[PDB]
């Protein structure tokens, strides 16, 4: 109300924050919005709230406008140059930030905001990585049980062809060997009959039009059915990782430690 | 109509909006055209609707254009005032997803001296990105079929020597089925040739594993390329409608990220078709 | 005699102009130069003229900013939310730009302003084209040179294996079809050269260890010596690309037809 | 020293810059420490160097701070033109950057000349420090790259094992079929049919070797090596962590380096990794 406000972090990359400032017709109380950028300089901020607020008489004669001072934590000022991105860093582990007004506060000469932390500000990024995870995680099982149908039919498939193989392995041993029919007698069934395979290895390059297709091209072939390409899959696995080294980066700066199965607890609960 | 307006989103990059209120002597009330673009500060915006507006006859000297003032929500998961030179296009978003902002004028002549005016919508914005992006990736399917036809037709000309090498070897078995069943040769002549045979083929099996010769890919062949292209149809015409297509829907996903709305191409792959 | 001014194309993204004002309380003629990005709106422009410039004081009250107008062409008044990559694209057209401040010193109150050429502009660019295509040429030759040398060891290695297989073909259709000693003593010579040519393939395995590396990936191994990677290679085209439908945008939209050969024809003159 | 000062590069983003100026809380002439972020506008730094200078007396007696400028050389590809007191700072530091000159008029004080020179920091200058961290990253990813060079090194291990012990298989093989061969106790027709027999059984354990390719997990990513090197080795998220820190800085040495019309080429320090 009087000599307090807050700053509240937006959707997007922005800031914004709001102090009970005077204006140019106002009472003594309006809660003013002001959008920021992070990575910005101090000098800005000074600029954009002093243009708002009645200016400073003479002082034979002046009517320069007021000049303010970001003290923090005693009352260790900082310059007109440390960036946002810092000052609310150092001044979140405060929770503490002081705009000291000067001219126009008439010796109240105070303003304190509230600093956002790493629950609160995370707890909006945990949301857009939360959803995007869930998501992730649906489709991995469902392409991982493609994976298991496709391995299937094709260990299926080949134990069959082992079958019919192994079959031919043991007519020639024991037509060969029985000795009723001689090995003489024998030639022509085994390069005939190796022609005649070449055939029926032949014929299905043409007519059903394998064009490799080994055991892993059967898989890629078949989720293109059953699922989503690799494209959008990494493109969600990595910038999930984007996000977790920008977590680790605001919640190390700050210095409480964290991992991020601590929501996957309250997804089903 | 005297206390809703609503600001649209031109084709273009910049705004518009249309708010009623009192003119010159020529009418009592008009819904007004106000341009703008999203990265002029909002003091701008105040002055553009100061402007067209007959001031108040102000005492104490004279001061008489009112000091108009923007209010929204601020969420609480009340009413802010937003500052004079805040960006448009920033306060548009967080208002955006407000649902509503208000507008005051100093003059109240209306009880209410409210002003509240509509936001425009995520099919809105999607909308126009939406038919830029759809009629870009039609004019890019159908150059896609296109190679598919032309695909067809390697495919074509791989089947002819295909088959005649089916012949061939049909060929090759039924002569030496009947030179080597009849028994008028017996089997310790064919055999020798077999062999013969079996060399030659290795030979001309392996004049073919030099035959990998072109192979320029990035997905692409190399015996068509001449063919597709200097027949054909482009291929810088491809990439660089890809180049284009491949920015607008980062675009649309960045917006759709603001509004808490998701983004799926496959709720749009329906309108494709009806 | 000083309505003068010009704005030039930096070579960096964005350019900046340069008018005659008076700031504070100086001689009537003096350069400014003020920097402008070409998504900045109109009125940003307008603002930063009215920074530098004495306010006008009219008649109960005094506004301090001016006003200025940024005409255009026979007069068209143009409003203040184009862009200003517009306006310098219709000005441009029509090579002249007005500003007009209201306020007038002593009988001098418009400003002319040359807005320059594609010309300047696109040599901005045309230094980056020429340069990248200098370096592509250049690294595109050697390439070439390269892969030309791996083709003729390749075909030289060839052309030998099939000269000793070949000589395998003649000796054992005259060792056997014709001379004295039959197929019955000619058959373990073609099965245990056989498993001998096998023999080959191990050691070749081994010792010098070939473990594809076809006729393309001696080239491919060739030119990592001799030459630059792939990535960077396409990164040099793709870019010169991107150049290159940038000046077919900005002669596209200034309207003269234009083809990069044509320094080409100054590269070597 | 008398007209000269120079605007240092920091590691971090700030600039900072040293000017002599004259200053009766000082002796005489003292070089004072300015700091300056890049989106500072230039009214900052005109009125930073205002504060720290005592003040201008009025002629008309009532009006006392003093009125600075700046003032650059347009090239023609001489010429001097003052820039407005709202530009950033950093644009600014570009065009004079590339013009390698830099004045400041302080209006009055200056007893003679009036003309303080300042000096820009150079291509190579601005590069340094971002090559000191480019060069760190490229280090360390090099020696990950090398200890994957070791697990291949483990990998042809175990491929030329399995090899030799075919090779040796293969080798008794040969000698079985000769000493069963030319040896005459036993003739060829009872040795052609153990032989395709054979050729058989090895195209069944070929037909069971093209059925062992389960997992190729790749992105350049084999399959065994893969739980090798991580579940007793170092780490793959790191290594993608750095390539991905480490394509971010070229784009800007490129950037500032086509600000400067200088070649940037990294095999140029090659040379300094080395000595
Ligand atoms: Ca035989």
């Amino acid at each position: 109300d009087t000599i307090a406000g807050k700053l509240l972090t937006t959707p997007s990359r922005l800031f914004k924050l709001l102090i009970p400032l005077t204006t140019i017709n106002r009472k003594d109380i309006e809660q003013i919005a002001i959008l920021i950028h992070p990575q910005q300089p101090l000098s800005h901020l000074e600029r954009l709230i002093q243009s708002e607020v009645p200016p400073i008489e003479d002082e034979n004669g002046q009517k320069r406008p007021p000049f303010v001072s970001f003290i923090a934590l005693r009352f260790i000022r900082w310059s007109q140059s440390t960036e946002i991105g810092d000052f609310i860093r150092d001044a979140a582990r405060a929770k503490e930030f002081i705009v000291t007004i000067e001219g126009a506060p008439a010796g109240l000469e105070q303003i304190h905001v509230a600093v956002p932390s790493f629950d609160e500000r995370t707890y909006f990024l945990r949301m857009r990585l939360r959803k995007i995870s869930r998501r992730i995680q649906g489709l991995a099982e469902i392409k991982h049980e493609c994976d298991a149908l496709a391995h299937r039919g094709a260990q299926r498939v080949a134990l069959g062809g082992f079958g019919i193989l192994a079959f031919w392995w043991y007519i020639v041993y024991k037509l060969t060997f029985e000795t009723d029919l001689g090995w003489d007698t024998m030639e022509p069934v085994t390069y005939l009959v190796s022609l005649s395979t070449l055939m029926g290895g032949y014929l299905w390059f043409l007519y059903h039009n394998r064009e490799d297709f080994t055991i892993n091209a059967r898989q890629k072939k078949l989720y293109q059915m059953k699922g989503i390409d690799l494209q959008v899959w990494e493109s969600l696995i990595d910038e999930a990782n984007a996000i977790r080294r920008e977590i680790k980066n605001i919640a190390a700066e700050y210095d409480v430690d964290w991992d991020e199965r601590k929501d996957e607890q309250d997804d089903r609960v």
